[PDB]
């Protein structure tokens, strides 16, 4: 519904095998743990059906998929991460899109509440950093 990938150019073969072919996704936690559950897609299949499986697998209950999000995370220690649009298709995104050279790439489930805090305290780090040059500086 609010579908940012497009395909272009393409022959309908190619393109339904493509969107119909079967894949596996490792999904993994915040780092409780180290261990994922595999994650059965398609490339139609939406970062929100997907977060719904995998709260299933996880064994948590699918009532709070709402809550959760599916983040495309590259770091093994994590450094950066993109959060999915509910309407994104995550099977085409791994196979088209790679971790620059050096980094690695898991897709994690987590908690909206746990990204905005995330944020938050990025926001933090870098007024801190500010006031800390500041000081230095004055003194
Ligand atoms: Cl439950
Ligand atoms: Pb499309
Ligand atoms: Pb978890």
């Amino acid at each position: 519904g609010t579908e940012n990938l497009y395909f272009q150019s393409m022959d309908p073969a190619e393109l339904s095998t493509q969107l119909s072919a079967p894949g596996v996704l490792k999904v993994f936690g915040d780092s409780t743990g180290t261990h994922y559950k595999s994650v059965l897609a398609t490339g139609t299949s939406s970062a929100r059906e997907l977060v719904k499986e995998a709260l299933e697998r996880y064994a948590l209950d699918p009532r709070q998929a709402g809550q959760y999000v599916l983040c495309d995370v590259v770091g093994w220690q994590a450094r950066c991460f993109r959060v999915f649009g509910d309407s994104e298709k995550p099977l085409l995104i791994q196979e088209l899109w790679k971790p620059r050279e050096g980094l690695s790439r898991r897709f994690e489930l987590r908690k909206r509440s746990d990204v905005e805090e995330l944020a938050a305290k990025e926001v933090d780090t870098i007024t801190a950093g500010i006031n800390a040059q500041a000081r230095r500086l004055q003194r």
